[PDB]
């Protein structure tokens, strides 16, 4: 019983290195992030330049009402902190706590002074899967590493989803959770069951590359799982045909400066 997403995964794996390369950015939405690129690679933040592409992904969802962060924000798997620092600029957000693994193969928090930096605390060296859940108003989680195997992507997603369940049981009023693999029938059933229990819906963020089927389970969406997943699968499959399309650019994120 093969889904569209599984056919996309199979075809993605059949691509030559050149085909994959041309495909992965074809027609996507993008932020250029030229302008403080060397500063970031040096490990010094510049003003209100975002520390990662993640700020733009969160911005895209917030600008469209897919969630309205407020109160105490928890950011699981914060990496460099792009989500935490974007959240700190939202008027109703009061406090941001980010946790991430860091160390060798992994992103360390970047320490910056974009607007609202002083209500942000990011901590490295923590395994979020070993943290007991805690009350919060806005729950964010951006964890899930890609794999050429769909069974692996699926298993990795189910572990993430089991982990956030403890946090959702605390009943945050807003959330945004990356779903690395939504495209197997087991995943779709699991996601429907989670939406029945916790609400929200799945959204494809168009700044995601075509090389990942990731979607975001967000409290401000209402979507049908089959509709949102199948539409994404069909978009990704369609971009495999025909000539390569250019990227569409948004304005770089500007998180300003100053305390709150
Ligand atoms: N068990 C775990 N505990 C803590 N962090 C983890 C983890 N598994 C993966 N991660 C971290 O989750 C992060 C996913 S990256 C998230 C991008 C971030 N939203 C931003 O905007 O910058 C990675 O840095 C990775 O190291
Ligand atoms: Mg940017």
């Amino acid at each position: 019983g093969e889904t569209l997403g599984e056919k996309w995964k199979a075809r993605l794996n059949q691509m030559s290195a050149l085909e994959f390369y041309s495909y992965k950015k074809s027609g996507i939405t993008e932020v250029c992030r030229e302008e403080a690129r060397r500063a970031l690679k040096d490990g010094v933040a510049t003003g209100g330049h975002a520390v990662s592409r993640g700020s733009a992904k969160l911005r895209w969802l917030v600008d469209r009402g897919y969630l309205q962060p407020y109160g105490k924000v928890i950011d699981l798997g914060c990496g460099r902190g792009g989500w935490s620092y974007y959240a700190a600029t939202i008027r109703k957000v009061q406090e941001v706590k980010g946790y991430t693994k860091g160390g060798p193969g992994h992103e360390e928090p970047v320490l910056v002074q974009s607007y609202g930096w002083n209500i942000v605390r990011l901590k490295s060296g923590v395994d979020v899967f070993h943290m007991a859940a805690e009350p919060c108003d806005t729950l964010l989680c951006d964890i899930g590493e890609s794999s050429s195997s769909p069974e692996v992507e699926e298993a990795r997603t189910l572990r993430v989803l089991s982990m956030v369940g403890d946090w959702l049981e605390k009943r945050p009023g807003a959330f945004c959770i990356k779903v690395l693999c939504p495209y197997t029938s087991t995943m779709m059933e699991t996601l429907e069951r989670l939406q029945r229990r916790y609400g929200g819906g799945l959204v494809r963020v168009p700044l995601s590359r075509n090389s990942t089927h990731e979607m975001y389970w967000v409290s401000g969406a209402k979507s049908n799982t089959i509709k949102s997943v199948s539409t994404t699968s069909q978009l990704l499959l369609g971009r495999m045909d025909g000539p390569r399309r250019p990227v569409k650019y948004e304005e770089d994120v500007n998180l300003g400066s100053g305390t709150r």
